[PDB]
């Protein structure tokens, strides 16, 4: 076999996608799309987040702060053991990454 | 201040570009844009590696392999301590992100 790992992920994609893809000892990563009017569970994060944003418009509400606007472009940390939700309202279709570092389970004890 | 980090990646770019924005305890994250004719050094991979494709086709030489070609859509997984090469041979623009985890440091020792 090759030495390298190949995952695809769904481009141009109109609905919602979340496709958890990577799941390694070191690193998560998922793809996910949001059409306009959806969203993610909220959540604690269980890993040291990053979100990196490559269409549309996300709206990020962290514990008690004001929701926050992210557009593409941006690449956004969230803090381990934070509370979070993810909102796609101000655009047709938000489209990100999340990197997960390391794994949740090494966070887990 | 916030709890959030915010790093911002160059849309949309036409030129060579090695952004290296996110270097953390936990994880690295860069933005690469490589024009068609490009390439990136060679060397030995210093962590575990994942290549984000999100536009174009990337020629990727891993040791004595011959060169695999992976087009937007993909994400490629690059053991650690691998000789590769990263060319843009195939398309006008190859944009990709680079998540390494854990940070090389973790590593080496
Ligand atoms: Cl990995
Ligand atoms: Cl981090």
């Amino acid at each position: 076999g090759m030495i390298e790992k190949v995952y695809e992920f769904k481009r141009d994609a109109k609905t919602k996608v979340v496709e958890k893809l990577v799941n390694t000892e070191h690193v998560q990563i998922n793809h996910i799309v949001l059409p306009r009017g959806e969203q993610m569970p909220k959540h604690y994060s269980n890993s040291y987040v990053h979100l990196i944003i490559i269409k549309g418009e996300m709206t990020l509400t962290l514990e008690d702060q004001e929701p926050h606007n992210y557009k593409e472009g941006n690449i956004v940390y969230v803090p381990f053991n934070v509370k979070m939700l993810i909102q796609n309202i101000n655009s047709d279709i938000l489209e990100f990454f999340v990197v997960k570092a390391p794994h949740p389970k090494k966070l887990n004890a």
